[PDB]
This record gives C-alpha cells, structure tokens and sequence, in this order.
C-alpha cells in the first residue's frame, strides 16, 4: 500500500482538517495526560545553589480522537521527530525547573507512537537542573526531601488533566549512587493543583527522601574532636606541682582542637546559621577550655599560703580529684544530650 | 462556528491591517502596560560577581483596540506560543539583566490571551541573573537592599508608560529559603523613570530587603576567638617567676589565635576593604599581643634588683595586680563599642 | 559527464521515491549498523559530580539498497554536510550522555560517503559528558570502571540492530595523558540490549578501566602520617623524670597530625562514607593518641609512692619497656593488615 | 496618510535599489560613525584568565543620504528589530572580546531611528567578557589599567572612521561599585589605527584606571605579620639562663608566622612571580629566623667557660643588648626602604 | 556599471553552474590552501582539564579559478558574510578542539575578499579551548610545548592540502602576558599528514613552547622549607643537659614544617604523581625528622651511665659534634644533587 511517512502527512495535511493549536475533545471533556518518568541520571546535589540535576525519560500518554484510523493495517505508527509540529502536544512544564535543556546528538531524542484507536505515546529526554530548598539545621543526622512537581501552563483545569499511571509511574536505574547521599526506595506520589488569580492548573508531584551517610563525619571530625578531648583529661592526673607541663599541655590541646575545627570549615558547607556539626566544634572546645580555668584556680588556690599553709594544699587536691571524675561525666550528659536529640528530630 | 485557531489568523493576518510593529492608540495616548511578577526561586546571591539570580512569571497586561471582536461567542481567546509573531508586545527588558534566558521545555512556556475588549494577558518565565551592588562594610551585621527594574527599551514616555497593578505587584513562593540570607516580607514599589540624551524612558522597580543571618558566625568565629582572649588572661594568675609558664602561654595564645584567623578567611568573601569582622580578629589579636609585652614588663623590672631588691618585686607584683583587672575592663569597653556601633548602623 | 552534488539530488530528490523517514529493508530484516569510534581526548574525570567527557570519532556504516547506482563511474560518492537531512541515519544516542554537543568550526564536522553497492559511511565528531558511577571505598588502591553504551532510541530489536565490528572497535589517540588516573589498554566490549515497557532497544558498550596512580599520596600523605608515629615512640627513650620533655612532645605530635590530616582534606574528594586514606590517617591518630595515655600511666604510678616506694619505681619502668618494644609492634601489625586487605581487594 | 512600518518597507524594498550589503558614500568618502558607550554593570576583574566583564549600551550614529526622505510628515522614525536585516550597519568588533553576547529577553534589546536628513541612530545592548593583561609585581600596591578598544573588520581606514563624539563619551552609571577595586573617574580617549598585511583598520580605545583598595591587606596581613616580629624581640629583655623560655618563643614564633603566611596564600592570587606582599612574608620570615640564631651565638658562647669564664658572660651580654636595639634598627631600615618604594612605582 | 553586490550574485547564482558544493580544479590537482594565524589571546592554561584557550585570525588562501573575472574594473570584490554559503570553503577544523565558537557581534566577523585572477582570501575569528597533555614531573623546573593543528575532515590528501605560508605564518599580539608561563618566541611549524582507515588526511601544525616562571616557588616555598631545616639544626649548639629545650625545639620544627607542607598542598596542582616540589617538602621533612632521633640516641647513651660513668658523656658528645657538621653537609649533598638533575632535564 502506502507508507506510513507518507500517510500521516495525508492524516495531519491542509485536509482532515486536523490543526495542531486545538486540544482533543474541544469545548467538552478534558484531556486526560497520564505521565511516568524514568531516573537515568541523579546527583550532584549543591546546597549554596540549593538544587540538583536530573536525566529523566518524560513519557506522557493522551487520548487525540482525530488521528485515529482504520485503512492502513499495522497497529502502531510512528511520527518522526522533524515532523513532530504537527501534533498537539501537552504544555507540561517542571515548576521549579532553574535552567535544562533537551539532547540532540545524532536525532533529537524525541519518540511518537500514534496507536490505531487514537492512543499517543510521547517519549522525550530531558536535562533538569531541579531546585529543592534545604533545610540544613541538623546537618549531618538530615533526611532531605527534594520534590519533583508537573505543572501544566496554558490549559487550566477543566482543559487537561496530568495524572501518574498506576503502574511503575517513577522508576529509578539500577547501578546509581551519589557522593553524599542515599536515595531511598520510597517514592510518595501526590497531587498539588495549583491555583493562581489565572485559574486552576494541574500539577502532579514525586517526592524523593535523601538521607545523609554518616561515616567521614564520625571518622574524621567526630572521633578526632573526642580524643581531644580525652588528651585534655590527662591534666589531671600529672602532678599539680609541674607547672610547664600543666598549661603546656591545656593551650597546645586548645590549639590542636583550633586547628582540628578550622581545617574542617572549608569541607563543611557555607550556610549561614548554627549547625549540629557546629555545636558538636564548640562545646567540645569548652571542655578544652574549662580545662585550663581549673588549674588557674589550683595553681592559685595552692599559691595563697603553720597547718593553714597546708589546707590550701589540701583544698588544691580536693579540686584536682573532682574535677578528675565530673569532666568524664559532665561530658558523657552532653554526648547523651546531643545524640538523643537527633535521633528523635 | 468557527475555531479560534483561525479566528485569530482572520483578526491578525493580512486582512484587517493589523501590523505587529505599530502599537495600539497610534499618534495618540500612551499605552498603560501594567504588571506584576511572581518569584518561583530566590536564591546563589553572589558576592565576587554581586549578582543574584531569580525566576519570575512576568505578567503583563495592556490595552489594544483592534484585538476587539463580538462575533465570537466566547470571553477569553488564546494564542498558540508558535504564532507570538503576530502581536504588538512591549519591550521591557531588566536593566540590570547581566545575562537572561527563556525556557523551551516541552512547549515555550508563554501565554498569551486575548479579552472581549481587547485586553491582553501575557505570561511568560524568565531566568533572570540580575545584578546588586552590595556593601560589605560590616559584614556579618548588614542589611542588603537588590533593587529589580523594568525598563522600557524604544518607546519614550510619551508611548508606553510601565506601572504595577495595585492588587499584589510582587508575590513570593511560600517554601522559599536561602544558604545566608533571610527574605523580608516588605516590598518597595516606586518609580524611577530613567532620562538619557534619547528622551524620557519609563521603569519601575521593586526592592527587596536581605537581612543576613548571625548564628554561624557567633558559634565558629565570634565565640572560639572570645575563648582564646580569655585564655590569655590566665597568665595573671600564675606566679610570676614561672617563666616557661608564662611565655608558653601567652605565645601558644598567639598562635590559636592566629589559626583561628587564618583558617576562617576561606569561609569568609574576599574583597579588599576592612569588614566588621576584620576589626574584631584584629583587635583581639592585639589582646593576646598586649598580655605578653607585660609580661616582658613584668620579668625586666624584676630582674633588676636591701631593700632596694625587694622594691622591684613590690613594682612587678603591683603591675600584675593592675592589668590582672585592667584587661577584662578595656576588653569590656571595647566590647560595648563594637556591637553598640553596629546595632545602630 | 554530470557532477557528483547533481547526481545525489537526482538519487535523492522528489523523483525516485526516496523517503528519508523510512528505513532501508523496510518490513523486512532489520538493519545492521556497524560502529566504531576512535577517542581523540579523554579526561576531566571528576568525582563530585561523577562524569568524565570524551572527544570521539563515531563511525556508522549500514546498507541501504535505495542508494545504489551504476551509471556514475566513480566508486564511493560523498554528500556535502548541509545536504544531509536526505538521508536516513540512525537514531543512536549514548544512554548515559548528561549533556553533549556537536562541533561546527569552519564546516559542520561530519562526514558521509555511499559507495557503489549501497555501503553507507557517516563520520562524525561528538563532545560527551558521559556519566559513571564511581565506589571509592578504597580511595588511593581502587580501579575505576567507566562504561560509554550506544543504544537506539526509536527503533526496535527488530528494526535496528547495533555491533562493534571486527577489527578494531575502539582506539585511543597516542600522546594521551590524564592527571590521576592511567588509561589501560583492555577495552571490555559486550551488548547489554536494554529492555523496557515499549520494546527490545538494541545497546552495544565498551567498558575503560582506570587504575590509580600512587605516588602522590604515599610522598605527602602516607610517609609524613609515618614519621610522626614514628616522633611519637621517642618519648618511651627519654628519661622518666623529664616531665615537661614527655607531655611537650606527646601533644605537639598529636598537633602535628592534627595539622597534617586537616590540612590534606581539602585535597581529598567530598564523598560522605569512609575511605582507605581515611582509615589510615584516623588509626595513626590513635598511636599518637595512645602514647600520651601511656605516660598518664607511668607518671601516675611513679606518684603514688622503704622498698614499697621502689616498688612503683620498678613497675613504672616495667611499662616503660613493653611499651617501648609493644608500640613499634602492634603498628607493624596494623601495617600488613592495612597493605594486605587493599591489595587483595 | 501612510503607518511608518509601511513606510521604511517602501524606503528599502526591492524598489528604490537600496541594497543593505552596500556602505553610504560608496566610492567616495569614506562614512564617518561616531561612537559613545553606557557602561550599565562592571565587575568580575579576574587575575586567573585576565579579563573583566562589562555590559555597555553601544549607540552609533552614522549619515547614510540613500534613506533620506521629505513626503513623510514626522522628524524621526523608527525600524523595528525584526527587519533590522535590511540596513547597512557598521562592523563594528571588539579588538579582544574573548567572548560575548547580545541580549534579548521579551524583544531584541536593539534600538534603530532613521532621521529626516539621513542620521540614524543605532543603540544596542552587549555583555562583553573583555580582557586585559594584568601586571601584579607589586599586588597591593598597585594601578591597573584596562583598555577598551572598537575596531573595524572588513572596511578599511578610506571606508569607514571610528570617532568618539565630542560630548560624553565613556559614562558610567551611579550606584557601581567593585570588590577590590575602585573605578577611577579620568578615561583616557585616544586612536589606535592598526595595521595589518591586509590594510589600515580603524579603532578607537576608552582607557579605565582601576586602583586597588588597600584596607584589607594592611588589617589582615601586615599587621599581624607586624605584631609577630615584635613578639619575636620579646627574647631579648628574658634572661639568658632561661633556656626553655629562649627557644620556646623563637620558634613558637616562626610556627606562628609559618601560620599566618601558609593560611594567606590561599586568598592572594596564584601568578608565579614574587608580588610586593611575597617580599613582606618572606622578609618578616627572616627576622624571626634572626632572631633564633643569635640566641644560638648567645647559648653558645656562655657555654664555653678565675676571670676567663666571666669574660664569656661578659660578651654574651653585650651580643644581648646590641641585638636587642639593632634588630628594631635594622627592621625600620627595611619598613623605610619596602613602602617608599612602592609608593614611587 | 553595476554594484559589487549585485555582480556576485550574477557570478555565482542559478547561472553560470558554480555549484557550492564541489572544490575547484575538480578531478586535477589537489587544492593548495595556504594558512597563517594571528593569536589575540592565549591563557588560563589549566593542568586539571589540561587545556588552554586561544582567540585567533584564521587567515585561508586558496585559488578558485570559476571565480575569476575581468569585467568589472577593480581588483578586489568583497563577499558580505550573509552571503557566504555560496563559495567553496576548506573544512578546516582543529583536531583538538574540546570545543570553540565562532564571534557574533554587531557582524559575523568574518571575511572574504576575491581578487580578479581568483585568488580568495578568507579571514575568521575563532575561540578555541585547544587540548595539550601536560607531564608535571618536575613541576617548578619545566618547559611545556602544547601543539595547535590544522587538519582537514572531508578531503584527503589527493584533493586538499594544507601548508603554512612562507612569510610569518604565526604571529602574536605583543602586549600579551600569563599568569604562570613565558610563551617563548620560537614557533616550530611543521607537518603531521594523518592516517586512518578512511585514508591521507593533510594536517599542519604549529608548537608554543611555554616556560615556567619560578620566582613564587623560590621565595614561598623553597625559601621558607630551606629556613626551617635551618633552624632544626640549633639544636646541635645548644647544651645536652637542657633537655625541655631540645625536644621542644626538635618537633615545634618538625611541626612549622608540616604547616609550611600542608598549607602549600592547595596552591600546588592536583595530579597524583610525585613531582619535583613533592620530591623537596618531603626530603626536607627527614632532615627534622632525624634532628630528633639523633637526640633520641644523644639522651639514651647519656643515661646508660669510676670512669665508665664518664666515657658515656664522652660518646654523647662526640656524636653532637659529628652530626653537627654533617647534617649541615649532607643536605648539601642533597642541595647538589636536587637542583642539577633539574636543571639537566
Ligand atoms: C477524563 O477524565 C475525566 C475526569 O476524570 C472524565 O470526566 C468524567 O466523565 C464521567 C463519565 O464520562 C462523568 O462522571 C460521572 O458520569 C455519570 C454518567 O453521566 C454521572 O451520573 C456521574 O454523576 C458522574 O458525573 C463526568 O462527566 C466526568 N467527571 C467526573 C468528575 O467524573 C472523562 O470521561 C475522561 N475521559 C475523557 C476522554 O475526557
Ligand atoms: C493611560 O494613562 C494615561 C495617563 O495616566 C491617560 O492619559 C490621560 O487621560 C486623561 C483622560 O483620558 C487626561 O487627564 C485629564 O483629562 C481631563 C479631560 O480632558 C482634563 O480636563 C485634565 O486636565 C487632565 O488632562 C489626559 O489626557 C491624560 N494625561 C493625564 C496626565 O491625565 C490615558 O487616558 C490612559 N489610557 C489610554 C488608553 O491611553
Ligand atoms: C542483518 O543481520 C541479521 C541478523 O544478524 C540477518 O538476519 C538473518 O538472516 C539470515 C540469512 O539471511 C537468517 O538466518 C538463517 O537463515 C537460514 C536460511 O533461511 C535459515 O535456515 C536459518 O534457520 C537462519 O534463520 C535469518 O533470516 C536472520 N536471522 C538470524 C538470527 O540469523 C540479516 O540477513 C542481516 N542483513 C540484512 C541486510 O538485514
Ligand atoms: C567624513 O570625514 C572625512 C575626514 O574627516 C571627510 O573627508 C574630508 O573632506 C574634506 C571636505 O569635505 C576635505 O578636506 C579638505 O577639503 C578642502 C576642500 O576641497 C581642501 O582644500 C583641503 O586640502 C582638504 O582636502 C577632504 O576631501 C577629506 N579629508 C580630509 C583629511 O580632510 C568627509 O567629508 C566626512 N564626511 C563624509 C560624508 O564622508
Ligand atoms: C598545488 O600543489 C601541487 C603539489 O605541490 C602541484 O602539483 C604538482 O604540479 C607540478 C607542476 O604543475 C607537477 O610536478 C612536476 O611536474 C613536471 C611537469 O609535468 C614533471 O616533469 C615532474 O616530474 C613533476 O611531476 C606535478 O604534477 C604535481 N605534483 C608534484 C609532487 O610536483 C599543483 O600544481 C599546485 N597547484 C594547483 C593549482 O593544484
């Protein structure tokens, strides 16, 4: 017979009177535009631009009773991509796209399948530079969730309609990781429907849960400012009597968790407002600091000077061997107060 | 009837002498082009480059005669994005752009309805990297001010004059953050309405207030550098004739401090004048620095040396009794003239 | 006779019937496209956002019957780059591009010859940004795996079938260097023929490993973090009595490593999970670490205080001379299951 | 009578023989443009690539008799940008661009206006990514100047002159600011002419004067490498037996100024010649080494050793107090010759 | 007569069979295309990417004999650039690109001027991101020679060759500077004819030889790691007995060594290969590293402890007077050995 490139220029033609600007089912229902993406690429995750860059698969299925035919025999045409102005397509837009792009190498990576009873599979490839906002209070111990909304721009609410599929509507491929996070395997699925002095739009959302690893900021920033914190422990049990070795070792353990905090300050990220890792870096520098404030206050309590010289001496002891045993517990209600509640938040 | 995808070609092509490039009420009254936007993301407010980037819905509104029909039915029409060519749009352009895009995802995301009487809406969604001066002063207590103008780019202001809409000319998206900053719910509206040798062109702008947030810096770099100043003052209270003591300790205090300094001018901007911070890493540098200079006070008039010996013990113990008071009161003095002096700019 | 730019819009023109939608062999076996690339440039691997760009020569060659001719004398023809939309060319795109683009200096780079028979060579030159998901477990001993997959994107299984082709598939240019890796000469070349709800997509791909290069980080990081343990095992040498000699030395070594670790994570990649390099400078922590707590124990013992008073004499030296001979030991111990488990892995 | 859209598409149809590809004057007089700027933004001075970005309004005004007309009633008319294609325009370049773009966001921001005589006005809007060659010998201290420069392309010097006009040729707009900088307000104007084997091309160059701002530098980098010089000469007024107190302070010291200059090269730029501030740090480095090595002659000659052994004690103490007035001798010596220096070049 | 303009287009329109698409001298000799470039601007020459851009005159000649004239009286015509598609022009393309563009303001720029005989003269500017592997092995010590080459893509050997004119075939601007290089004025120019399985492809080539600047390295970083191995060998001349002293002297040097290593790691480049600077912060870490253990074996024999008590005071100080001569002679053994095998690569 004939070819299917050249019988759906005799189906979208100057006859048929088939035009491109209207809708199916015109001044009557709306169109219902089904949607499932597929996740090729998923990372580079920044958090001073607050966004993230997606490769996705927009697959999108409508109903068009004018292409629709019974004469040629096979069940699926398809619609090459330099003709592809001659359909209506949906005007789905990201809500919060913040820049992409479409990929063109070699043929736009554009697909269109027109079924027999009018069915239309649209098949595109996106690049999305997706923001999401946040919230980094709690910054290593953080579940974020970045959403992923489907507006629609020029046809309102009872024009066209975006729903997922009932089937798979957001799949993710296999062998994807990410520096920093995890994506978790639970993706919720939900409607948003935006209203504005416009009208009512569609939109239709996937949110995804990213959960923070943990094991650099144990390993290199949490047990490295714990052992400093044990070395300034030493202090106490050194004679009271060596007096360079008592603030030789308070100032240099002052110093090494000086060094440890600000060698770290530039892996950490630039966010204006006090973190969980930011408490953690500063109350432990109180420890080394009010570790030092104790021996001002025994090498000038056993400086003040019979038995009343020696109750000074053993006023010096007395405070040398409480605050032996309270800097081990008054540090262990602390690490029981910090870990507790970022657990719970 | 007729569909409105060729009503708009018979109102707009070569019948009816609609030419695009006259605007309406010609050689007479301006046109009253009235807009609002509406901010989608806020956010990488640069400090090198002093720009901030922005993504709007710029809504338009205006007026045109000759797009008035009555023998179509319906209120509103819509024109296919693809066919824009075909309409007088004025041409507002940022004048503070500094680089700007459109966005061709899907569709080109621009809306454009025709009224009964002739008025006409416009929508469209535009990437904007505008650019704002910011003052750095006092930088970690500033409040920023980024001005966001539209001008108008051919037309005098005897042609096309620019207002906002007094029913919400500047919307914000509600789950909107930044990394610093925060966004103030007070938006200015005024003219500006920019002369030239040209003539009189027509803007308007709105400001926005960035207020910037504190709590990173008090906990990483007011409050360790506040620790190491008390640190210093330990010296007083050990003996004096402790002279690897007191050296090791006043010059271990200069070094903390000097590594807390340096390590946090990554973190900080680099530009190349004198900030709110740099006054206070420089004056608490200057502490440390004075409570080693007694202490060469202190160990050259006791090594001087009857009674005559044992008056220069009796002026080395009066010096150290003096600045043992005396530098928690200057440090508090100057401690009221800073933050007094930078709560009041 | 007739020039060869004459002779192709003949072949190819509005005559002959030649569709440039429709593929060769059509309704019939599908048509096997032969590929080869040859790399020019390669490198940029980065590791934040897990990709890596790519500068390839992509041959294609099939057959298509429609173009074959007998009346022009010479063999292979070749069609000028902007006549190149007459021609059906295969819609081949790289799975994992994340961005790329063509090249168009001076003349559209590509290239395209139809022999005598049929035979069709199509020569062109791409910029990839391709994607590969990187596992840095074990930072400095890892071999990376970076795979490059042509699929198809519209046609089927059974319509469009990609193979490497027997004689040389891939080739890499001579004086090809990189900064942190080697490029080894083992190209793995395999099909993958991915699978979907729309059809059997035909793939082919070819897989790089990439080796490491060491002797950056065992000159800057792995002999300085030795030496230091090493300067921590002097004080077991010095005299026992010596008391500001052995605190003055265990923590300005524990400072040393602190500034040694902080000051080599900015050269470090980003990633948030524990590496090998991060094991290694976090157990070396710990020798230093558990050398000061040592002579916590021996200064405390030596203090307690006839022959009872030599007594803690004699066991205060005791552990001053396992733990002179222990240290050196239990670190060779963690030197071969260090070496070992990252060489066999 | 007739609308002006309709009136320029008469002046310069294919009737009247006005080609757009044919300059005024021709074979005759070469056409005098003249030129002026609007400098709207200027920032991003970078010393890496050398360049600076700019975004201009460049209006050109040039005499062309072939759209002269009288039949028209108003004094200025105006072309629209889309039909801007059919008017000679100069081919007016940037001599070092090194990249740029035009703007057009909601119109081609590009102004045209035809005179009743025959001047036309032509004003468009360009973001240049200019670049000048950066002379950092002594980096603080220092004037750079950046030039500007508007050649021609394919017209020679008898074809067509670039002027600029006699009143106000380089502005700059108010509310400007730099981040390092500050913009000079005295703009060299001047020609070029350059040469070529092809012929005499025109041009005409705006000269900018860029000053560094100083406040920065002098609070975080000389004063504190000041301040550590000074605790250097501490040394001098501890006595000579204290030796843990000698050797404690001279190399804490150059630990402390090790600190300040290896934690400031991270802010400074990264040319590979000596600057004015690598001569400080270098300098300032060797008075604290200096002042190390004289307490190595002082240790040693009072350890040499009836009055043959008080004579060692007796040179010891002069080499005590003739370093302890030389070196802030000697470090004045050099803080005269280091500034005057730089404020002669 | 008639316009220039106007007698192209009878040249070279529907009449007289020039087709575009066909080179001159077809089926004869090969076209001999003469080249020579003008380099604008050449930096920001990065060892991550490896690459360097380059802002260039592409200067082509070549003959076209269907172009030849004499009617029309003068010498050289001139093509404007919107009419370019109608001349044979060479596919130039540069076989490293890793991408370039061309320049689009205010005109293309580009050029075209055909001379009465048929000469073609063809001038383009060209922003190249031009690729060179770069060998860091002795990176403060090394000479780079980064290529630039011309190849051609469509025409082999038989129909198009490219060569580099006879008189100046690579000039550079003179105000042209880097930030790190010298670009030598020694341009070797010569072929390379590449070969495929395609066949002879022409290519020329032109060869920049860079040099690095060393007066950065010399005074901040060989300078100061030369002054602090210095410094640790004042503990050679300091009293045995002083035992605070030494050790206190011996790791605050190893300590400000560290510092000076780990802080200069960011300024350096980061390929994972030992370099020349590598090579000098690490042999200079072991001559502090064996000051200390040589004090580790000068304390322990000292304390082994009639006469045999008195000969051990005499091996301690005879091994401080042999290693206080030869630590200052074996590094410079080292110091001959390093600078000459550097200066001979
Ligand atoms: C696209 O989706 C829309 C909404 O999901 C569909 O519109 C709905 O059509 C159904 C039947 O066609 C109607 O709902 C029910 O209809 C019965 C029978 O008239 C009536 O008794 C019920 O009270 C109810 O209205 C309704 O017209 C309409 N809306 C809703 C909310 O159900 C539409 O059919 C779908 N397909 C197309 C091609 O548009
Ligand atoms: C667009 O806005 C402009 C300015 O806002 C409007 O022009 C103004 O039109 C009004 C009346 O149409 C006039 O103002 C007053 O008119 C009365 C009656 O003639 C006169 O007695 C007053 O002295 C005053 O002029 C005036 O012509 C004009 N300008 C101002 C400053 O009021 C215009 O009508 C708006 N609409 C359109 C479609 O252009
Ligand atoms: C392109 O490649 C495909 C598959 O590699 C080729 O299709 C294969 O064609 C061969 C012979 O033309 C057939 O395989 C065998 O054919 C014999 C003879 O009929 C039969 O007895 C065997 O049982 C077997 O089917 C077969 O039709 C087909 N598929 C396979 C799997 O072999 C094709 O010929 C190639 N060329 C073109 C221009 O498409
Ligand atoms: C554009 O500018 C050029 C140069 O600035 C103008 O060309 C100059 O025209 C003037 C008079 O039209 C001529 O200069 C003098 O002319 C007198 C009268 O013939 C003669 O006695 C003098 O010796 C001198 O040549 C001259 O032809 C020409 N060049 C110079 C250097 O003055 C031109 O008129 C301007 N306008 C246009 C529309 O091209
Ligand atoms: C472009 O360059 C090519 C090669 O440089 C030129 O081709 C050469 O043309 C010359 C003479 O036209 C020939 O070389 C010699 O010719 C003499 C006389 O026939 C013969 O006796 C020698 O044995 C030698 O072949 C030759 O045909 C050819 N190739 C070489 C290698 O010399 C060509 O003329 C240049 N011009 C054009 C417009 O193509």
């Amino acid at each position: 017979p004939m070819p299917p490139s050249e019988f759906l220029d005799k189906l979208m033609g100057k006859v048929s009177g088939y035009d491109a600007r209207i809708r199916p089912n015109f001044k009557g229902p709306p169109v219902n535009v089904t949607c499932n993406i597929f996740i090729n690429s998923f990372g580079s995750i920044a958090e001073t631009t607050m966004d993230y860059r997606v490769n996705i698969f927009l697959r999108q299925q409508w109903n068009d009773p004018r292409l629709a035919y019974s004469e040629y025999p096979d069940d699926s045409l398809d619609l090459d991509p330099s003709m592809l102005d001659s359909i209506w397509k949906p005007d789905l837009f990201f809500a919060n796209e913040k820049g992409a792009n479409f990929h063109e190498v070699t043929t736009d990576n554009k697909l269109l399948r027109i079924s027999k009873n009018g069915n239309v599979l649209y098949s595109i490839r996106i690049t999305l530079v997706l923001a999401c906002p946040m919230d980094l209070k709690n910054f290593p111990m953080d579940v974020q969730t970045c959403i992923m909304q489907l507006e629609s721009f020029g046809y309102t609410m009872n024009d066209l309609i975006f729903e997922w599929d009932e089937k798979g509507a957001v799949q993710v491929a296999d062998g994807l990781t990410l520096p920093q996070f995890i994506l978790k395997e639970e993706k919720d699925l939900r409607y948003c429907t935006k209203h504005y002095n416009t009208g009512k739009f569609t939109c239709i959302e996937a949110r995804f849960h990213l959960e923070r690893q943990m094991g650099y900021y144990l390993i290199q920033m949490y047990i490295p400012s714990l052992l400093i914190v044990i070395l300034s422990w030493v202090s106490f049990w050194i004679n009271m009597d060596a007096a360079p070795a008592r603030v030789g070792l308070g100032i240099t353990t002052v110093l090494t968790m000086t060094t440890q905090s600000s060698g770290s300050r530039a892996s950490l990220p630039k966010v204006s407002y006090v973190k969980a890792i930011d408490i953690w870096m500063a109350v432990c520098l109180l420890f080394v600091f009010s570790a030092l404030l104790e021996y001002a206050a025994v090498n000038f309590i056993a400086r003040q000077h019979e038995e009343m010289r020696k109750l000074f001496i053993s006023r010096a002891k007395r405070i040398d061997t409480v605050s032996r045993v309270a800097f081990p517990l008054v540090f262990l209600i602390f690490n029981i107060f910090y870990w507790i509640t970022y657990k719970i938040i």
